[PDB]
């Protein structure tokens, strides 16, 4: 019922399209400008499982380095990109860097709060 999502979002609005549409599952915890360093500090202090991470042609190769250093740390953490649903390339650099899924900026609340529902079904909880 309640988690924190970390964002790297390029633009406000996709902030606060992500807070307001997961308003229900959790906190969504900006990132703002972070190293892999930092990144990994803010998703520990949060105990985050899913990072969002908004990906375009003029951030894809220094983003798409990221979600590589993030998914090698931590195996368990769920990166969901966010881009142009429209770029082929795009959502195949995502998928190949290591983000599970791939959502376009302005897709209807409910779609956001069903991919986190799915990704919480995908693991035991008791460890």
């Amino acid at each position: 019922m309640n988690q924190n999502f970390v964002a790297l979002t390029q633009h406000p609005g996709e902030l606060d399209w992500l807070q307001n549409s997961l308003a229900s599952a959790g906190q969504v915890v900006p990132a703002g400008s972070a190293s892999l360093e930092e990144l990994l500090a803010l998703l520990d202090v949060t105990a985050a499982g899913v990072l969002f991470i908004s990906l375009g042609k003029s951030n894809l190769v220094s983003q798409g380095a990221l979600v590589e250093g993030l998914v090698s740390a931590r195996p368990m953490l769920s990166v969901v990109a966010i881009g142009d649903g429209l770029d082929n390339q795009l959502v195949l650099a995502a998928m190949r860097a290591g983000a599970r899924d791939f959502i376009t900026y302005g897709a209807r609340a409910s779609e956001l709060t069903g991919l986190i529902r799915r990704l919480g079904g995908r693991l035991p909880s008791v460890p």
